[PDB]
């Protein structure tokens, strides 16, 4: 049961490289605007404690070298929107897809087109952790790469990678420059806080395991939401809400296993472990498939 990324074509024609000083990173070219992390304007000394307003005032349009494939895009304007830099250029991207900017919730998933210096290298499916970090070693060289979902014909951009925290975990913003989580684009000590397991996603993955024949872990017990959540808190699982129950509706309907029934099976797995067995070929419970993801990749 494999992670699936959205097809990346519509985003590939939007990826450009942005250089300021010694720093090159990735930028997103939509219409006549290139979006990228504002930390591109910082020198290594600047990053310790940048005044971005003052730094941005020192820069001129010619300080920003933007290139799409071959043609290099003349920057005719530079503006800051929270933590994203907006480089206005004199050419609208002819490959611009229908798109929207959306802010996602912790636990939601998205595809990242990982790029090096403007060039697409690969696509990865990830999740926004409960603590608003993104797990994924590939983001180390991919500053300015973006995360997205495709909803019908529209690319919904939800993430732009900005930095690694001193622990190594990855942090970024929505496309209007607001960080996910309590993080700032400054090179200083910053803690992400306890990450937890996305409970509703584990339940969705257990349903996928049932749909694919893997059902040894089903027991006959049931549970109430309150009793389950007491167990969940113990193992650093996120609390399950009635909204999460409703979202799991379609999967219960297809399988015939009520949601609280499945919660009782998960409780038993949390208390007892798997005793050396696997589920969907995994020895650990997977929490980076959403209920929508499982629905989409089953029928
Ligand atoms: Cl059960």
């Amino acid at each position: 049961f494999r992670k699936m990324a959205f097809p990346s074509g519509k985003v590939e024609g939007c990826m450009v490289q942005v250089t300021c000083g010694t720093t090159t990173l990735n930028g997103l070219w939509l219409d006549d605007v290139v979006y990228c992390p504002r930390n591109v304007i910082c020198t290594s000394e600047d990053m310790l404690n940048p005044n971005y307003e003052d730094l941005l005032i020192r820069k001129s349009n010619h300080n920003f070298l933007v290139q799409a494939g071959n043609v290099q895009l003349r920057v005719i304007g530079h503006s800051m929107q929270n933590c994203v830099l907006k480089l206005k250029v004199d050419t609208a991207n002819p490959k611009t897809p229908k798109y929207k900017f959306v802010r996602i919730q912790p636990g939601q998933t998205f595809s990242v087109l990982a790029c090096y210096n403007g060039s697409p290298s690969g696509v990865y499916q990830c999740a926004m952790r409960p603590n608003f970090t993104i797990k994924g070693s590939f983001l180390n060289g991919s500053c300015g790469s973006v995360g997205f979902n495709i909803d019908y014909d529209c690319v919904s951009f939800c993430y732009m990678h900005h930095m690694e925290l001193p622990t190594g975990v990855h942090a970024g913003t929505d496309l209007e420059g607001n960080f996910y989580g309590p993080f700032v684009d400054r090179q200083t000590a910053q803690a992400a806080g306890t990450d937890t397991t996305i409970t509703v996603n584990v339940l969705a993955w257990l349903y996928a395991a049932v749909i694919n024949g893997d059902r040894w872990f089903l027991n006959r017990f049931t549970t109430t939401l309150n009793d389950f959540n007491l167990v969940a808190m113990k193992y650093n699982y996120e609390p399950l809400t009635q909204d999460h129950v409703d979202i799991l509706g379609p999967l219960s309907a297809q399988t015939g296993i009520a949601v609280l029934d499945m919660c009782a099976s998960l409780k038993e797995l949390l208390q007892n472990g798997m005793n050396g067995r696997t589920i969907l070929g995994s020895a650990l419970l997977e929490d980076e498939f959403t209920p929508f993801d499982v629905v989409r990749q089953c029928s």
